[PDB]
C-alpha cells in the first residue's frame, strides 16, 4: 500500500551519551533499530542519510529540499529526523523552498537520545509515521503527540519533552495511538497545483534583541560586516528609542537599502506597530513588521526573500504575502 | 499605620489612546485617580514622577535606584509603575543596584490603558499595593494577581493580560482579594544586613540570536563598534558551529578580553553547556554560561558586572554568584 521515506540529518535523536557528552553517532537505520520502529504494516519504510552533526547550516536546507523534492515522486509520505535546536528553522525554510508539495513532509526529533531511559524518540518517530500516512500535503512538525504547521513551530524550552509549540496558530492535529484528531480540517491540507523547487537564499541576516542601551553603532557595525538583512526581537509597543538614542535615526538612514524587520522578544501574540505612537514612528522609518510570524519563519523567510531581490519594497511585499500560513494576510 | 510611595515612570499604565496611537500622557496622580485607587485605609500613599516615555534607558536605572534608595528610610513599601516591555530589565537591574533593600519594592504595569474597557491597570496597582503592605524585603513584580521575584520575570506575550511569568523559579505569592498565599515562605524574604546602593554599569552589551548562517564576521563588527559584552541567545545543545563556520573560532579569539555569555533563545529550562560535546567545546573557548538566568537578568547583570571590572575571570565569578536568586548556585 504506502511507501515512506525517512531522511536522517543528525540531532539528539541520532546521539548517544559518551564520556565527552552527547555525540551525534547514529545513521537513520540504527535510530529505527534502537527505537524498535516497525518498518511495515500497510506501508514500507525506506531510509537515507543526508551527506557528527547537531546543528543545521543554511547550505543543508538546499541539500535537504533537493532530496525531499526528488522524493515526492516515489513516496506517499516523507519523515526527516533532525536536531531540535534548528528543526523549526528547517521546517520554515522548506515551507518556502518547496512550493505546493503534494505529500506530507514531517520533521521530528527528540529531547533524549534513544538509549537514555524514558527517551521521547520512539514516540516522536511513531507520531511522525502516523501523520505521514495521511492523505494531506505540506510541511509539519511531529512532537509530544502534536502535529504542528512547520512554519508556525518554535522550540520553547530546553529540557521538558513538550518542547515545541504552534505560535499564534492552531495545532494541525493530535495523534492518540492510531487515531488522528484534526484540529484544523483535513480538507484544508489537500494538494493544490504542481510542486516547485526554489532554493534561492541569502544567509547574511543578523538577529538582534532590542534592549535598553542598544545604540545605532550596532547598525553601522552589521553593515560594515556585509550583512544584508537585520531582524530585531523588539517590544510589544513595536517601537524604538528616538530620545537619548540614535538607534531609530541610524535605522532610518539604511531602510531604503537594507530590510529591517520588527518581530518580538516576547514569544506570543505578534507585533502591532499601529497601536502605539512609538510603533507608528518606527513604521514611518520603513521598518517592516513581522506581524504574527515566528522568529524562525521571519528569519528564514527574509533569507529566502533576499535570495530573490535586494529591492526593499519587494522584500516588504514578500514578507507580507501569506504563502503557507506562516503569517496572517 | 503604613506609608507607601508610588513612583511613576511612564508605560501603557500612563498612556491614553489618541488619534496618533497610545501616548504616555498621565502623571502618577492621574493614574491613581483614573484607576480609582484608595489612597488610604491602614496606610497612606504618597506619589512622585521620575524626571512621553514608553521605554526605560539604562541612565533611568541609576535615577530610579537613587530615588528608591533614599525612600527606604521614609516608607514601609515602594511601588513603581512602568512600561511592560522594559519592566523586567528595570526589576533585574534594581535587584543588583540596591543591595539588601529592607522594604518591598514592587514594579507593575498594564497591557491596557486605564481608560480602555477592561483595563488590567486598576487590578495590577491594587495587587502591588497589597504586597507592598507585607513585612518582606526585595524587588518584586505584581501582574495578573501574581507576585514574582523581579530578577526572574520576563514578558512572554504582547496582548494577553497574563503577560509576565517567573522563569525557572517559583512565584513568590498569589493575591486573591485581601489574602496573600505565599508560594515561597514569607520568612525567606526577611531583611538581612543594611541596604547599599551600587549603580556602576557599562551599557554597551549587544544581544544576538544564534541562527544558522551566523558567522564570526558579526563578532568582528561588534568589537569595531566598541561593545564590551556579547550575550548570545543560543541553543539548548549549548554549542555553536565549528564546521562550515568561523563563529566559534572568532569568539575563542576574544573571550580572553570580552565576556561572551551563552543564554537560550528558548524561554524555559536554562542552558547546560556540559550535556553535549558541542556545549563542552563552547565552554572550552571560555564562553560563560548564563545557567537558568532570564535574558533580562543575564543582560542587566553583565552590564552591572562590566561597570565593576573588565577582567573576564572576575566577570565569570560575578555572573555565577547567586546574589538575589537570579541564578542557581
Amino acid at each position: 500500500m504506502k511507501k515512506l521515506l525517512i531522511i536522517g540529518t543528525g540531532g539528539t535523536i541520532a546521539s548517544a551519551k559518551t564520556e565527552q557528552g552527547y555525540k551525534s553517532v547514529l545513521k537513520i537505520d540504527e535510530i529505527l533499530k534502537l527505537a524498535k520502529i516497525k518498518l511495515e504494516n500497510g506501508y514500507k519504510i525506506d531510509s537515507t542519510n543526508i551527506m557528527g552533526s547537531q546543528l543545521i547550516h543554511p547550505e543543508d536546507w538546499e541539500i535537504i529540499a533537493k532530496e525531499v523534492f526528488k522524493a515526492l515522486d516515489d513516496y506517499d509520505g516523507i519523515i526527516i529526523t533532525h536536531g531540535t535546536d534548528t528543526l523549526a528553522y528547517t521546517a520554515s525554510m522548506l515551507s518556502f523552498m518547496i512550493k505546493n508539495p503534494n505529500k506530507p513532509i514531517v520533521l521530528t526529533g527528540s529531547m533524549l537520545p534513544i538509549t537514555e531511559n524514558g527517551s521521547d524518540a520512539p514516540r516522536n518517530i511513531r507520531t511522525a509515521i502516523k501523520f505521514a500516512m495521511e492523505d494531506v500535503a505540506g510541511v509539519f512538525v511531529a512532537f509530544m503527540d502534536k502535529i504542528m504547521l512547520g512554519c508556525r513551530t518554535s522550540k520553547v524550552r530546553t529540557l521538558g519533552l513538550n518542547a515545541f509549540m504552534s505560535i499564534n496558530y492552531p495545532d494541525v492535529a493530535y495523534v492518540k495511538g492510531e487515531k488522528i484528531l484534526y484540529n484544523i480540517p483535513k480538507e484544508k491540507f489537500q494538494p493544490n497545483g504542481s510542486p516547485e523547487l526554489d532554493t534561492k537564499y541569502e544567509p547574511r541576516v543578523v538577529v538582534l534583541r532590542v534592549t535598553p542601551g542598544l545604540g545605532g553603532e550596532i547598525i553601522d557595525a552589521v553593515l560594515d560586516a556585509g550583512y544584508k538583512g537585520i531582524v530585531l526581537e523588539g517590544y510589544g509597543a513595536g517601537g524604538l528609542p528616538y530620545r537619548k538614542s540614535n538607534l531609530l535615526s541610524k535605522i532610518k538612514e539604511i531602510t531604503p537599502k537594507i530590510p529591517v524587520i520588527m518581530t518580538t522578544q516576547a514569544l506570543y501574540d505578534g507585533v502591532d506597530m499601529r497601536k502605539y505612537e512609538v510603533g507608528r514612528k518606527a513604521l514611518e522609518t520603513g521598518i517592516i513588521p513581522a506581524k504574527d510570524m515566528t522568529k524562525e519563519a521571519t528569519i528564514t523567510k527574509l533569507m529566502w526573500a533576499l535570495g530573490h531581490t535586494k529591492d526593499v519594497e519587494k522584500i516588504r511585499e514578500i514578507m507580507h504575502t501569506n504563502y503557507v500560513n506562516e503569517i496572517k494576510s
